[PDB]
């Protein structure tokens, strides 16, 4: 599909995701090509698994307390492809709550960027 | 052009950047569809120029104090097209000096996201 960029209107997806610690759930996704990382949120995650900690320089600055890295890999079933995004590890936000498609499942799905 | 995506490899591109308030000036943006408005360095910027106080939320959280918002209109000429993007307003990085292509750019030049 091609998604039309628009200021006001963020370009987002439908998104199953699939933690490998609880049932896979579909999530909202913003699509984002400034993104090196899919940024999975926290209640995807059962209580248990352990996530290793981790800094992130965003537009915001500089965080140590705010995302969390993936213990085990993380599959992405678009609405249209059939076949799952393999992500060896990515990001955990742990105090908001929608996800970030980043470049590296961009990658997987033949995903581009055209200016006319 | 068609840009292909690579987390290994940030699409950047070739910029001109007109602030109004000094001689246009090249840098290399970021092109960034989870970016709801356009950064540019305060390098760009005159020592006097008026800037106003802005509250900006990124992965690092929100910020008051990080980015400050353009009194005037910003010009943008990139490579291919001839005539120029014209962004009413646009953030300026004050701490690092981030150039972000976001969405108010992309769609004055109808740039879309095309995934297969
Ligand atoms: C490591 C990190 N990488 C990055 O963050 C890279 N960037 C990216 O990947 C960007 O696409 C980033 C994605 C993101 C949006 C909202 C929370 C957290 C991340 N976008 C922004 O940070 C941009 N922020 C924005 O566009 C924000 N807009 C506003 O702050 C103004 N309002 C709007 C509503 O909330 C109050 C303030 C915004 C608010 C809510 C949801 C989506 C956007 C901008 C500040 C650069 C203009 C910009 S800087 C970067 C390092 C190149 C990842 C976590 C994304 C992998
Ligand atoms: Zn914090």
């Amino acid at each position: 599909p091609v998604i039309p960029l628009d200021p006001a209107r963020r370009p987002v997806i439908k998104a199953q995701v699939d933690t490998q610690t609880s049932h896979p759930k579909t999530i909202e996704a913003l699509l984002d090509t400034g993104a090196d990382m899919t940024v999975i949120p926290i209640a995807l995650f059962s209580s248990n698994t352990p996530l290793k900690n981790t800094s992130v320089l965003g537009a915001g600055g500089q965080t140590q307390d705010h995302f969390k890295l993936t213990s085990l890999p993380v599959l992405i079933r678009l609405p249209f492809r059939t076949t799952p995004i393999v992500l060896t590890s990515c990001l955990v936000d742990t105090k908001n709550n929608w996800a970030i498609i980043g470049r590296d499942a961009l990658q997987q799905c033949q995903g581009v960027l055209y200016l006319p």
